[PDB]
């Protein structure tokens, strides 16, 4: 068959997308992400174990993640092998899954952040973002040095910081759309035919110019923009 590294990567993305509307699932997911985050990815035996420890969580979303029709190795041997989680995965090794868990843990905390937190994320450069995330403990996650070996900082790659900003962009845009009484300006952003046009309309609505590098109109923002513009 194949190792489950990418499937866990995709399951993490899918559960987080669903956690935006199930507060009880978000608190479940936060605990799982917190456990992965405090496990050293350089210890493959501990890393496989902490993932297998949450089978009850994985089975509620995808029972294929933890399945293994024994008949070959036993299930215990399988769960401790590269056949379950390949520590030498060229793309989704334990470091990459550890970094993705932290990036998801931040995005999870951003779903409850106020407007100022979202703006600071978009204004700060990658280096400031890490120190800023290392200053909001444990709102956006425990990125102290006790849990990360480390300190993070590290686990938040530059590409991870960019995806965190993309999430804060959508969260902030939805807030501005749900707040502004400037109907014509909301029409302008809805009808922007280019990024520079979207930039000028979004900046006027309150989106910081420092976040223009990640500015992009997603489906959920256009949908919310369409409703609000037609809302009388």
């Amino acid at each position: 068959p194949s190792a489950k590294n990418k499937e866990f990567f995709d399951a993490l993305e899918e559960i987080a997308e669903s956690a935006k509307n199930d507060e009880t699932l978000r608190n479940e997911l936060a605990k799982v992400l917190d456990d992965i985050l405090k496990t050293d990815p350089s210890d493959p035996e501990a890393f496989r174990k902490i993932v297998a420890e949450h089978q009850e969580f994985w089975d509620e979303h995808d029972p294929s993640l933890m399945e293994f029709n024994e008949g070959g190795k036993s299930r215990k041997q399988y769960l401790k092998s590269d056949d379950f989680l390949n520590s030498t995965d060229p793309t989704y090794n334990f470091q990459k899954l550890h970094q993705f868990a932290a990036e998801q843990r931040v995005k999870l905390g951003l779903e409850k952040s106020d407007t100022d937190t979202l703006v600071a994320i978009l204004k700060n450069n990658p280096e400031e973002c890490r120190a800023y995330i290392e200053s909001k403990k444990p709102g956006l996650g425990n990125f102290s040095e006790g849990n990360v070996h480390g300190g993070s900082g590290g686990v938040l790659s530059d590409e991870a910081i960019k995806r965190i900003k993309e999430q804060a962009r959508d969260l902030l845009l939805l807030k501005l759309i749900n707040s502004s009484g400037n109907t014509q300006l909301l029409k302008d952003l809805r009808d922007a035919m280019s990024k520079p046009e979207a930039e000028r309309a979004a900046n006027a609505l309150g989106f910081p110019t420092e976040g223009n590098g990640v500015l992009f109109l997603s489906r959920e923002v256009v949908d919310a923009l369409e409703e609000r513009v037609e809302k009388l």
